[PDB]
């Protein structure tokens, strides 16, 4: 079905040349062309989901589009694909949606004719082959395993469950293991002759979507593919649609009391709506999303930040089927919040009525068009994994010249729109759920799957009647223009000064600062990373506790402010740090500086509000007891960055001192806190170097201003140090979830400090345990799931870690993970030279890569600032020790560090237990830890390093 078609596409910035066309076998086709490109790619989507299986069978075709890996006529092996991509760095990997599933990969450099070779044929001669079909079992069972309490997917799901059981919308999308074989064969059916029916009858007709990022030129790669796809034949599925929405008036106008599994409060209201995609080109949903979500003077949410009830929220547009479509509104409770729920509907429907009473405007779309005029205009670039597919996920519905214009562009302005969904948003749409925990004893109608449990409860016509008529306005408005929009579109030429590397241009006794400007890149955006440094911020859990609460507080009380700035591209973050507190702005060229004196000089001279500050206090308070229940490797690396600092508070204990924090002794604590503190900060971007030396004395007179701060002395410039191991030991202790019916461990070795054959040894060393751990633990032994191996790297100290989480014995899985060291150790002789130039090529390339996103490249800098190493051309220096190196050199290092008979043994293991409780030799004894402090009590501490 070879057709060739192309023609300019509006690509934005970019240089990558591009083209669009389509096989008369219904495929759809993008040919991205771009010379300087490494990685090359391509990805395959097909516009059939998993509501298209077969009403028994759940999962179907996403267990098929799972076994279309594997097995050809051409190279019947079943990782073969997978590892010709393990030759030359690829990574396939698949996703499937209720309408898509969308098959994506890269490769090396220029390698795509073998890959595309291992992937046309994949509709030709699909295998089922034994191994396939028995692994791949346990690996959807595993999908779906981590996918049972992931409170998301299980919101996401009784959203999917709670509707027509005769509307296709109402198939199980994973299926686990005992709907995907279990089922079947108690029921005789065969799965592979099903398989066979479903990919004959249904996969091969029509609605594909590749794209080939490629980077040879348009005209060979597409005389290539055109060529290579024929043998993709048309059969004429229809397009598969749904002409009404799932919920057909026995389930409108409902609400229902939800039991979450983390302890959080939240109330969801959500609407079925009709389809508005043959309207891209007006998008009302932009303009609702944009209308109801939005935080100014006289919103909704001021009025419920202004009686306190809802913390955040986010609503809008939710993508649906291709006949309905949702729109939603998620909104955060407080207590009384969580108890007076009809009102705060009632709020809203007074915002609805306020939408009722100007009806649309068109400033706002005039606004928002310029802001995606702009904002369409300036792009950057896109990421080679992830962009195709998102692209390929929408290029179902626009031509090859659309594919970029895709919504990002709009044209034209239509009220009538706005006047649909201002009539069909009505009391008679609405769809409610209330989610909290204390709903015990009351809730009959368990989920089959999952098992949460819940109620209908319909609501009566009281409530009913007074919600429709009583639709009026209190102190509402319209929300005011933006004026943060920018004109400086002016791209500053590169000055005599062209050092590639940020210079100490401001050298006080108060701040030290850092700045460089993108001589590559050319956008109108600049990073900002302020750090304030303060003693008083880990010296113990209450400080701590008011500092937390107090930088809530703070964003919280800027946050209406902020929204306009949020929704024009103007990012801040304000955090804490066991140093200080952390902020992060990221954004345009416009008001920099401005907005920059505003955030200052409010968290400057800040106050507090009473009800305000028992939220703060109550929520945290809430949010505290929530990280017994978490994952343990997640918790395991809790206490990893526990472990291995100098000081470490637990969070029972800052948990418990929050009993006695009243609001004037934190106000009484401010002062003190902003008295002294110190400022250290990476500004990238597009301005100037002494518009920055101006923009630095600006913040730091301000705070003069305010607080009086004096500059600190340099003895006051401390850090934590790392424990020491006795050079022989290895310990261990362990903890115990309740939750979780599995147990975690993370395995601690200490090499040494970054020293240049030290990174060398490592990162060699973790590309060498990287592969074939993943090889023989996790796939080959099948030990878990959640199995990890790999580096660490924290106060400028090197280290190894290994990440599990199973159900099984720690210690046999400490004499599993010592197999695997021997392993290792006989894998290491028997290294040829292929193995070894390969190997360290592919280091070499995980390693050096220029940065693509300039907010990318500044958290990796900003990330060597607050380790201050700084030692910036650090990849010559390790590219230049690379070459000098040897196999027995490893073994070097393997034998008084890694190996069991190590004089210079630093071992540490951590046990986490579960909720309940092929050959090792005889390991040394640990030691049981009762006090951690008392174990820290006589233990050296590690040198800092020398900066660079």
């Amino acid at each position: 079905a070879i057709k060739r078609i192309g023609n300019h596409i509006t690509k934005s910035e970019d240089k990558r040349e591009y083209r669009g066309l389509e096989l008369a076998n219904g495929i759809k086709v993008l040919l991205i062309s771009d010379p300087t490109t490494d990685k090359s790619s391509a990805a395959l989507d097909v516009h059939i989901g998993s509501l298209s299986d077969p009403p028994n069978i759940a999962g179907l075709s996403h267990f098929l589009e799972h076994m279309l890996f594997l097995g050809t006529k051409k190279y019947p092996k079943e990782n073969e694909y997978s590892q010709f991509l393990s030759e030359h760095a690829g990574s396939s990997n698949a996703f499937t949606s209720g309408e898509h599933t969308n098959y994506y990969f890269d490769v090396s450099h220029e390698h795509l004719e073998g890959a595309l070779d291992r992937f046309a044929q994949f509709f030709l001669s699909p295998l089922f082959d034994e191994s396939a079909k028995d692994r791949e079992v346990n690996a959807v069972d595993s999908e779906h395993e981590k996918n049972v309490m992931n409170d998301a997917w299980r919101l996401f799901q009784l959203e999917k469950a709670t509707g027509n059981p005769k509307h296709p919308f109402s198939k199980f999308g994973t299926g686990n293991k005992y709907t995907l074989e279990t089922r079947p064969n108690q029921e005789g059916i065969d799965v592979r002759q099903e398989l066979l029916k479903f990919h004959s009858a249904y996969y091969s007709s029509n609605l594909m979507a590749v794209v080939v990022l490629g980077r040879e030129s348009l005209d060979d790669l597409t005389n290539l593919v055109v060529k290579l796809f024929s043998e993709v034949e048309n059969k004429n599925v229809p397009l598969p649609e749904f002409p009404e929405h799932p919920f057909q008036e026995e389930h409108l106008k409902q609400l229902y009391k939800i039991v979450p599994i983390k302890d959080i409060r939240n109330l969801y209201v959500t609407f079925p709506i009709p389809d508005l995609q043959k309207y891209y080109k007006s998008n009302p949903g932009h303009y609702l999303g944009h209308l109801i979500g939005h935080e100014g003077p006289g919103s909704l949410l001021s009025e419920l930040k202004s009686k306190g009830w809802v913390n955040t929220l986010v609503g809008g547009q939710k993508e649906g089927a291709r006949g309905f479509m949702f729109f939603i509104i998620n909104v955060d409770l407080t207590e009384e919040g969580l108890l007076h729920v009809e009102d705060i509907i009632l709020h809203m429907f007074q915002y609805i009525q306020k939408l009722r009473a100007e009806g649309p405007q068109e400033w706002v779309f005039q606004e928002l068009k310029d802001l995606n005029a702009v904002a369409f205009r300036f792009k950057d670039k896109e990421r080679p994994r992830g962009y195709t597919s998102k692209i390929a996920g929408i290029l179902h519905y626009y031509p090859l010249e659309e594919v970029l214009t895709a919504e990002y562009l709009l044209e034209e302005f239509r009220p009538d729109l706005i006047e649909m969904v201002l009539d069909k948003l009505r009391p008679e749409n609405v769809r409610v759920a209330i989610v909290s925990k204390s709903f015990e004893g009351k809730t009959d109608r368990t989920e089959e799957w999952y098992g949460t449990q819940y109620k209908q409860e319909a609501i009566p016509d009281e409530v009913i009647k007074k919600w429709q008529n009583a639709d009026l306005n209190g102190k509402f408005k319209l929300p005011t223009k933006n004026e943060f929009i920018p004109t400086n579109f002016e791209i500053l030429p590169l000055e005599k000064e062209a050092t590639p590397y940020p210079a100490l241009i401001k050298d006080t006794a108060m701040s030290k600062l850092w700045f460089k400007q993108d001589d590559k890149f050319f956008l109108p955006k600049a990073n900002l990373n302020f750090e304030f440094f303060s003693p008083f911020a880990y010296v113990d859990p209450l400080h701590s506790n008011m500092a937390y609460l107090y930088l809530e507080l703070l964003k919280d009380s800027l946050n209406e402010y902020a929204y306009a700035a949020e929704l024009a591209g103007l990012s801040y973050d304000l955090q804490n740090t066991i140093y200080g507190m952390y902020l992060s702005v990221k954004g345009y060229n416009d008001k920099q500086p401005i907005l920059l004196k505003k955030i200052i000089e409010k968290m400057a001279t800040f106050e507090i509000d009473e009800k305000r500050f028992e939220i703060i206090k109550e929520a945290y308070m809430r949010s505290l007891n929530n990280f017994r229940a978490e994952q343990p490797h997640q918790h395991a690396m809790y206490y990893l960055r526990l472990l291995m600092t100098e000081v470490a508070w637990t969070k029972d204990e800052l948990k418990e001192a929050l009993d006695d924090v009243t609001l004037p002794r934190l106000k009484a604590f401010i002062p003190q806190l902003l008295s002294r503190l110190h400022i250290e900060a990476l500004l990238h971007g597009n301005i100037t170097k002494q518009a920055a030396l101006g923009i630095m004395q600006m913040v730091e007179d301000t705070l003069i201003e305010h607080a009086h701060t004096k500059p600190l002395l340099p003895s006051q410039l401390v850090r934590y140090r790392e424990v020491q191991l006795p050079d022989r030991g290895w310990f261990v202790y362990q903890q115990r979830n309740e939750v979780h019916n599995n147990s975690g461990i993370e395995i601690y070795y200490q090499t040494d400090m970054q020293s240049t054959s030290e990174n060398m040894f490592l990162e060699l060393f973790a590309q060498i345990i990287s592969e074939p751990a993943f090889n023989t633990l996790r796939t080959k032994e099948q030990l878990g799931y959640i199995v990890f191996s790999g580096p660490r790297r924290a106060n400028g100290i090197q280290g190894l870690r290994f990440i599990i989480q199973s159900e099984k014995p720690p210690h046999y899985l400490e004499s599993r993970v010592e197999a695997f060291l021997i392993t290792m150790e006989k894998s290491i002789e028997d290294m040829t030279e292929e193995a070894f130039q390969k190997h360290i090529q592919a280091l070499a390339i995980r390693r050096l890569d220029k940065p693509k996103k300039l907010s990318a490249e500044s958290a990796k800098y900003w990330g060597e600032i607050i380790s201050q190493q700084y030692n910036f051309d650090r990849d010559n220096t390790e590219v230049a020790y690379l070459k000098t190196l040897t196999k027995e050199d490893i073994i070097k290092f393997y034998k008084e560090m890694l190996a069991v008979d190590a004089p210079r043994r630093h071992k540490v293991s951590v046990h986490v237990l579960a909720r309940e409780m092929s050959q090792a030799p005889a390991l040394p004894q640990p030691e049981v830890i009762q006090n951690m402090t008392e174990f820290k009590r006589g233990l050296p501490l590690f040198p800092l390093v020398k900066p660079h």
